[PDB]
């Protein structure tokens, strides 16, 4: 059984944060259901499940495909703003993020911020623990639908860890 281990900010520390954001993804999308996702669901308490759910509204989604390997969702709690999520292997997601999430302020994925996800990752990998980065933009709301282009300049959270 695929679990999941760890839910964490870039510098692997915990945060329900990144749990959340992996979950809406995870609930969300239709292009590639996968027992990764099925891991996220399981590893959510009902009660977090539940009220993200509800406030955070399906407004479209950038399915998966086997060349760029990501997928988002885009969601709202409200008409005027949109929050999309994407996930997938780290690469993938480090090719579309500029920026990053660091101790509650959005920074540049800069140097020295790639150098301290390349180690924390690493160190997960040697783990045998399977990793998924987690990333989002928020933006305001738009009449058309989201295009793949639309992943870029990304906002990278952090990730989650699977164990067999």
């Amino acid at each position: 059984m695929i679990v999941l281990e760890n839910h964490t900010d870039i510098s692997g520390k915990t945060s329900e944060r990144v749990l959340h954001s992996a979950w809406l993804n995870s609930h969300y999308q239709t292009g590639l259901k996968n027992l990764l996702d099925t891991a996220v669901l399981e590893g959510t308490d009902e009660e977090s499940a539940r009220s993200l759910a509800s406030r955070w509204q399906k407004i479209d989604e950038i399915p998966f495909d086997f060349e760029r390997r990501r997928m988002s969702v885009v969601v709202a709690e409200n008409t005027e703003h949109h929050q999309l999520v994407c996930k997938g292997a780290l690469q993938e997601i480090l090719n579309v993020c500029s920026q990053v999430r660091h101790n509650g302020e959005i920074v540049p994925l800069d140097d020295i911020m790639l150098r301290k996800i390349k180690r924390v990752t690493d160190t997960l990998n040697r783990q045998g623990l399977r990793v998924v980065a987690v990333a989002t933009k928020y933006l305001p709301a738009r009449e058309g639908d989201y295009q793949r282009a639309d992943e870029s300049d990304l906002i990278l959270e952090g990730y989650i860890a699977f164990l067999d």
